[PDB]
């Protein structure tokens, strides 16, 4: 299976990490939290990043729930069809010769966003569709496996996978009621500091975006030398882990928990180091790694695990620093960047990776 | 690919419809609704199930959890559903977890990590597991699930899959249905079109799993006699998303009564062009699986096809058993067929569904 190209596409507002960590603080002070303020700061500098765009109004006024799904179904049509068009435009592809439509977003959606874009694009009625869903961060890695495994029986075929997230959502009420719950019970209560942590993390962290690739088999005429090949690709789920990450109905709440980064050691190198000794690869020379940043910890956990230089995962950072984690998104708008980068050397080796809810993790083996 | 073995997993409590009509006009009495309370007795009984599955209570009607709890509860009934019906498969099968190399899941309850993922914790999958979670796709998810694992199977010949299909009906019983049906009662004469399609809803959706082993043609369980997998499609009927769905309110299931003339426009384009394509005509068809999808569908179906009156009589006795079991109902019925009824060899098969979209799927079985 061949990646051919790929597109992103961003909501129109970008926030500069200091205003949303301003909007947070405001939002402590109008409400009378006696909380360290400074713990906002720390976590919203410590994560890394410069700026997000959030698709949805930026916290002292949420609509109802209902209303903010509404809208983030309107935005993640809009992202996904922006991006779909501008791949299928600069490629030359028609929706009708596409054969397969894949997608991953944690937006509620029934009919899945997929199926709401065939009334969009003129893609053929009879359209195979793939919408997955409680995959979290990981999607983006985890949709190019399943359309990768799909094309191994489809030579002939091309598919288009689109991730994309609407994590401003959460700062439609959910943050703030569940932080001012928290804040308040506090006082009789100091087991719920770690709690009003993750929140804070939360916030400092997500942001909104689309990613969008094109995949086709190996009989197709775009599978051209030179264009990264998916050569294989491996799941792996860590037992008992299912509490360290997820997305829970209560608004939502999302689940981070710092034992996170420990438990991926459990799954990361049991992972990798199967999918390469299984297609006589050393990690060593592997060319390029694009992996999901989690976060800084993940980051820094994956380069200690892997015994990496620090500048194999700069993409992870910068990747970070410019739109923050887009969750499923994020390792599209990566892969968007490598091929914008200088034509791979033939031959080499590439490996993407993502983690998410699971605590789950999957590697895809490239070969340029 | 081969259909090897089917099992299926219902909650504890079965309750007759009158029951549960009872229980909604104990509702509507207890809250003072102005609404005819006929109307809730003559939908229970028109929509001809005699009883349902709810895994979610019932005594709570007038005083229901928080939607928290009720999440809380739907995904452990989801899991426990799908540990019984795939647990009853492995054995029945004699094929040990280790040895199953993708498990496709289909259901509404959410859950981020999936289903799939979190039933890795209770049945010894190896941790390399792949996994196939969909969702968006409402009733038509078995069917659905059924097509995307043969796609799987056929780039895998060797290897072994398990879809399951699980949905907790029971959910909207737990003060979705109570708080929209009060407001809409108090508020407007175009309203009375809204209260219908609910009290609709409280009387067809049910709760129940299934569960399907599928192997590709080189595993040692792809034996002659056993269903294949010849062919599928899906068809998405253009502009109709407004008329089927699930939508954020609690959930609000939507079923609008234009969804049986719409099926239409989808139904003879998406069966006579997969049935063309593999050489036969509906006529060939020996068995029909047809998803009993909402009021009028089955006789839709039937008339589109000029099928005669018993020919989808497997919908109707489904639907008198269990109720709308959502993406669920037609492993049901597969797993009736397959365990209770005789397929003459080389028979031909078609099972269909419909759901949110408006789509269809349609799948060409062979004896
Ligand atoms: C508008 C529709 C509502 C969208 C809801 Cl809020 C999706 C959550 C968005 C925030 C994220 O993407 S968190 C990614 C890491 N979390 C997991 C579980 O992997
Ligand atoms: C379990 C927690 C929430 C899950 C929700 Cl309440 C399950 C959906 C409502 C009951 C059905 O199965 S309706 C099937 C027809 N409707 C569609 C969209 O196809």
């Amino acid at each position: 299976t061949y990646i051919v190209s790929t597109s992103t596409a961003f909501p129109e507002n970008y926030y500069p990490q200091t205003v949303l960590a301003a909007a947070l603080r405001r939002f402590f002070t109008v409400m009378e939290l006696d909380f360290d303020l400074e713990q906002i700061d720390r976590f919203f500098t410590n994560v890394k990043i410069d700026g997000r765009y959030f698709a949805l109004p930026l916290l002292l006024d949420p609509p109802t729930w209902g209303v903010s799904i509404s809208r983030g179904l309107e935005n993640s049509l809009n992202l996904a069809e922006t991006a779909i068009t501008k791949l299928l435009e600069k490629t030359n592809v028609q929706p009708q010769d596409i054969s397969l439509l894949a997608s991953v977003s944690m937006t509620p959606a029934i009919p899945s966003l997929d199926g709401r874009l065939m009334n969009r694009i003129p893609f053929s009625s009879t359209l195979k569709r793939l919408p997955m869903n409680g995959v979290g961060c990981m999607g983006g890695a985890f949709g190019i496996s399943r359309v990768a495994d799909y094309l191994k029986a489809h030579p002939k075929e091309a598919a288009i996978l689109f991730a994309v997230e609407i994590s401003s959502a959460l700062w439609q009420g959910s943050l703030q009621a569940n932080l001012t719950s928290l804040i308040r019970r506090l006082p009789e209560n100091p087991s719920l500091y770690s709690e009003i942590i993750m929140d804070i993390i939360t916030a400092a962290l997500f942001a909104d975006g689309c990613g969008a690739v094109l995949m086709v088999g190996k009989e197709h005429p775009l599978a051209k030398s030179g264009l990264p090949q998916v050569i294989d690709n491996r799941s792996f789920l860590v037992p008992n882990t299912v509490e360290l990450m997820g997305l829970d109905v209560v608004g939502f709440r999302n689940i981070l928990r710092p034992e996170v980064s420990d438990a991926l050691k459990q799954g990361l190198r049991p992972l990798i180091n199967g999918l390469l000794a299984d297609n006589n690869i050393e990690s060593e020379n592997l060319y390029r790694w694009i992996v999901h940043p989690g976060g800084p910890k993940v980051i820094d956990t994956v380069e200690a695990e892997f015994g990496l230089d620090s500048q194999t995962l700069q993409l992870s950072r910068d990747t970070l620093a410019e739109v923050g984690n887009i969750s499923s998104a994020t390792v599209l708008y990566m892969l968007d960047k490598v091929l914008s980068e200088e034509q791979s050397p033939p031959d080499s080796y590439g490996l993407i990776v993502a983690m998410g809810p699971g605590l789950a993790q999957e590697a895809i083996l490239l070969k340029w």
